[PDB]
């Protein structure tokens, strides 16, 4: 079996959907091939907030931001190892990308609230309905069906087809145990996501990683796009940088979205009843700090006042129910009860919270310099959650230019081959900031579809 399209997109996350829609919008034929039985990838299960400097929501909220500040926050957050041009192009196209999701894809974002992720100097992450990628991927799927973009699931790309000139002209894929050839007359877009679910590749590129947990990310994120492209001499970079998310389930390592209250004033409290790290630091910094606390865990403590702004309990009822059943989260009326349920010394917790309340009133966190400002915690009820870090995201991957063209080991364009999203390795440096993967995947997915659509037809 064979198919022919102008643009063959590998992967049905945000990058691949963005590329596919742009290819169709240019009048080209296209397909998305997806290895798993269902679409969406990591982009579906992510919280799916998206950083933008200069958004309509910041205007609604009276928040001042700038592209310069967003670029600086991003580059500093990855130890200045990110490619500056890749970061600049991400930031320069962020407003257009978000407005395109709103107006073309019909994604619904909250008009009056934003997340400030760790490492960001102001609130700048747009929030999709429901605080997950379900809204985004569902809207993408509807739009793809409307415009006629086929999605072939259970179709695993295995080999890039290269002609004698070095141009990529198709993809061989496995479907139901048979090889299917996809001829790509204008381009192939690799949009396969990261490699954090490939435990062997983790081991190869970072032999000292945390091994307490298996993968709890998307099972399709196994590095196949890197492997296939390296076989045809694509370059890869930054492969050893592999990030832990700091606030994960102690029993499984899964990301706890309910603890997104951290972006709205929740405090991290160790077993001694003390704060120990700035709650809006970088993910690596916080993860390292938690691992240094007694038992290698932290508590996350917040109140109804914070829920009334953040809504993370309302939005993540499955997590609430499961953590509560497992004795990993409690809702209590008083700070004394919050201490008692987790064996925290009461006098120490009360003293810490007295300090927090003072720092909230003055705006000056004398202990850890909270970059947004703490929130008073004198009134309950309270939620308290036990958490630990776990490995979740790969920073490395394919080398591309800002046009998404894949580069070989000499830095030369591989004709007909584009890559976008979490498969690429040049945006985030040593350490991704929250909310920036979505900005990257949409900006570069769109560019990849535009560039593949204009690439000349293979005769
Ligand atoms: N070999 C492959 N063939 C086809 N699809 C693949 C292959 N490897 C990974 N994928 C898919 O690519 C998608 C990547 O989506 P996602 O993880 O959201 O990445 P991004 O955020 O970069 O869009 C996943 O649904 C994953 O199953
Ligand atoms: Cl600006
Ligand atoms: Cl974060
Ligand atoms: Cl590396
Ligand atoms: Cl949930
Ligand atoms: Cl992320």
């Amino acid at each position: 079996m064979e198919y022919t399209y102008d643009v063959v997109i590998i992967g049905s996350g945000g990058a691949g959907f963005s590329a596919g829609l742009e290819a169709i919008a240019a009048g080209r034929s296209a397909v998305i091939i997806e290895k798993m039985p269902i679409i969406g990838g990591n982009s579906l299960i992510s919280g799916a907030e998206m950083n933008v400097a200069g958004s309509w929501v910041q205007k609604n909220m009276g928040i001042t931001d700038s592209k310069e500040l967003f670029i600086s926050d991003t580059l500093k957050g990855g130890d200045f190892k990110g490619d500056p041009e890749m970061v600049k192009t991400m930031v320069d196209n962020a407003v257009g990308a978000a407005e395109w999701l709103r107006d073309y894809v019909k994604v619904e974002f909250y008009p009056d609230q934003l997340f400030q992720f760790g490492g960001h100097s102001v609130k700048r992450a747009l929030i999709p309905k429901g605080h997950t990628g379900a809204e985004v991927i569902s809207k993408f799927s509807i739009k793809a069906d409307e415009v006629g973009l086929p999605i072939h699931t259970n179709t695993k790309a295995e080999k890039l087809i290269q002609d004698q000139t070095g141009r990529i002209v198709g993809v061989e894929a496995a479907h139901n145990g048979k090889t299917i050839t996809y001829h790509a007359k204008r381009g192939v877009v690799i949009a396969t996501g990261g490699f954090s679910s490939n435990m062997e590749m983790r081991k190869k590129y970072n032999p000292e990683l945390d091994e307490r947990y298996g993968s709890t990310g998307h099972a399709g994120g196994t590095g196949d796009g890197i492997v296939m492209a390296e076989k045809i001499h694509a370059a890869a970079k930054n492969m050893g940088y592999i990030q832990s998310y700091p606030i994960c389930s102690p029993t499984s390592g899964a990301i706890a979205l309910i603890a997104d209250s951290r972006f709205f004033g929740a405090v991290l409290i160790n077993q001694k009843g003390e704060r120990f790290v700035e709650e809006l630091e970088r993910r690596d910094v916080i993860s390292h700090a938690i691992l240094a606390q007694p038992g290698r865990y932290t508590y996350v403590l917040w109140n109804q006042d914070i829920e009334n702004v953040a809504h993370t309990v309302e939005m993540h009822q499955g997590e609430l129910k499961e953590f509560t059943k497992d004795g990993l989260m409690y809702k209590v009326d008083t700070l004394e009860e919050a201490a008692k349920v987790f064996n925290i010394p009461e006098d120490k917790l009360l003293s810490t919270i007295k300090d927090v309340n003072h720092y909230a009133a003055t705006g000056k966190d004398e202990a850890f310099n909270h970059r947004s400002g703490l929130v008073d915690l004198s009134k309950g009820p309270y939620w308290i959650l036990k958490a630990t870090p776990s490995v979740h995201h790969t920073m490395g991957g394919l080398v591309v230019d800002t046009r998404t063209r894949v580069l070989d080991e000499q830095g030369k364009v591989i004709p007909g081959l584009f890559a976008a999203g979490e498969v690429t390795g040049l945006t985030h440096g040593t350490n991704r900031l929250g909310g920036n993967a979505y900005t990257d995947i949409i900006v570069y997915g769109r560019i990849a579809g535009q560039e593949a659509a204009k690439h000349h037809h293979h005769h």
